[PDB]
């Protein structure tokens, strides 16, 4: 009952981590493709 | 009692989790505005 | 006992979310100088 | 039991957010080379 509602607590926090996580890929995906284009006007 | 402090812990954990994903929301966008800079000085 | 030993597991998760939480404060910081470098060579 | 489940779980988060914090070295590292390279363009 508290326990019940503690672990729900714990599984909200695991959730919203793999919100940031994929919030992350995203940021690492996106400044790659930034470095990239800056390598590309300076390499070709 | 002991079940309460530990359910106040998680909570800040879950806070300061929300702090920081809305921190890499800022991360995110200011990238973009640079990547997106980047980008209006060679196609336009 | 088993209720102390997981209040210093979650206690050592928020430590961890906060060293991570220092990072991405580093990161933000790092792109805003790269960015401004950019914007400083086009706007001056 | 319940306790040894949730014990699972937390140690289940802290995992993941290992690994998020891997990810956010990467992002950090690869801004680093991307805002050295701009410089190298610059001032060499
Ligand atoms: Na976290």
């Amino acid at each position: 009952s508290d326990l019940a509602a503690l672990v729900s607590l714990v599984e909200s926090v695991r959730h919203e981590q793999q919100q940031l996580r994929n919030l992350c890929e995203m940021i690492l995906e996106q400044q790659q493709r930034a470095k990239e284009f800056g390598e590309n006007l300076y390499f070709q």
